[PDB]
């Protein structure tokens, strides 16, 4: 494929993964953006990959699409079909990774005000959970206090899949080259350069100061098996979140607990769904 | 063409041209390097483009291709016409541009290096005077001087047609715009993202701190005619070198001087090779 794909995989067969997603999120700069939730490229139309039973006033489950530029429409493919009679999934994408090809958001907040429409309008008069996986789940909060902030709508709660937020991504670190070799193991086609560069451009994003926390209550779930070596005297390696509602442990790594243990997953949203409605 | 292709012409539009070769040299780094001249891709022999009358000792000319990305072994071309039956021209082409694609020096005096053999192998023992025009200018003077300090064969002259070396750049940044805007214009196919960070490499290049003056004599080539706009209390616009031997004014600007008026140039250069010799 593109010259930034080649230039990425010899980044990751070098070690400095971090280094490239620096020049993917310098070099995004230069691409067409989109100012204003109106001029998205996009139909963020979120997709309905499973269907609850027949009622009422049940919460739907959004996915909010991750920023792997391996990813797409696919990512909860596995995941929904655990929701099924018990739970509508909605998946929304992420604008910037469409196709011409799509417009970047010019800041984060133009994409979050993007799918905070595109939720409103598919959600009806449901509560939402918002639910997300790594870069996904840190989007996923970031969704939800723009939902509540900007457009007075909080969600019923937020699922965050394996976070490593900001001040707690050393293990995030230390473990890059096998983060950035998931990537070229996830390719279904080869990853196109255009979103090459949105995934630095949101990566980039969710490095910048965020304050502002969401009221709604968290489910975090932490994947159980290490991703790489670690020695357990510099601290937990873990997925972390600041006071959740509730804690969810689950088979397999940061990649496999989302494939191989999906319905892991599934089943602690939706028991955690049911204690607190 | 590629996307590296496709963010510059957006950011010559956007006036950015300086910020997008700092990506360019960035995401250099990250292709495959020669740290070694034996090591080089290409053959770089020269290309005789101007055969001159039969002799002994005469010097002949040797032109340093530039880092223009929509260069390559027809630079010369027209300025060549003008030496046939008065001196060998040899065209030397820039490490890094050819064809699998051809890797990068992994720092200048490495290309030097590579390009001081070939020029040595082609130039038997007729002196020699290096020619470039801008960033070929620059590079022509790197070369001489690796010439007489790493192979104990110094030229014996360079030809400089209109260089602005560093602390002298201040016009040629104010008309980066039109430089950008010429790279696209010259095209005579779409530039290939490796040619492309081949230049913004060869610019980090000659940015970097290169102390160390030639002893052979510089002809100083000057345009005439500014770039774009200017005002007048800004300075001088023009090229520059310290200490020439000998300053000749040429009709036309920064570019046009080694086209339509290029047998102005090649006037200057032969009235100046038979004076020092
Ligand atoms: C999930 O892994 O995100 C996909 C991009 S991978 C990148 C290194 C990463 C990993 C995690 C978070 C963000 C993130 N990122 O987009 O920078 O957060 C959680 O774990
Ligand atoms: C000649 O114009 O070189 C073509 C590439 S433009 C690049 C920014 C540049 C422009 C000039 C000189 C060097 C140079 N470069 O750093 O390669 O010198 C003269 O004008």
């Amino acid at each position: 494929a593109g010259m930034f794909r080649a230039l990425f995989r010899q980044a990751v067969e070098d070690d400095r993964y971090g280094e490239f997603l620096d020049v993917l999120a310098e070099a995004s700069a230069f691409r067409p953006q989109f100012a204003s939730p109106e001029a998205c490229s996009e139909r963020l139309d979120p997709v309905l990959l499973a269907g609850g039973p027949t009622d009422e006033g049940r919460a739907v489950l959004v996915g909010c699409t991750g920023t792997a530029a391996n990813g797409g429409p696919h990512e909860f493919l596995r995941l929904s079909t655990s929701f099924q009679e018990e739970r509508d999934f909605l998946a929304v994408p992420l604008p910037g990774y469409g196709t011409g090809t799509a417009l970047l958001p010019a800041d984060l907040d133009t994409a979050l005000d993007a799918q905070a429409r595109a939720i409103l309008r598919a959600a009806g008069d449901a509560p939402v959970v918002l639910l997300g996986h790594a870069g996904g789940a840190l989007l996923a909060h970031e969704l939800a206090f723009r939902l509540e902030r900007a457009h007075g709508a909080p969600p019923a709660g937020i699922v965050l899949v394996d976070p490593y937020p900001p001040g707690h991504q050393e293990p995030i670190e230390v473990w890059s080259r096998q983060l950035g070799e998931g990537l070229f193991a996830g390719e279904l086609e080869p990853m196109s350069d255009a979103r090459l560069l949105a995934m630095g451009r949101y990566a980039r994003f969710l490095a910048g100061p965020r304050p502002g926390r969401s009221s709604a209550p968290v489910l975090l779930v932490r994947a159980s098996e290490p991703l790489g070596d670690w020695q357990e005297e510099r601290g937990d390696w873990r997925a972390h979140w600041d006071l959740p509602h509730t804690v969810a442990d689950v088979p397999g790594d940061h990649f496999t607990m989302m494939r191989d243990h999906a319905p892991a997953v599934a089943e602690a949203v939706l028991s955690w769904l049911d204690a607190i409605e």
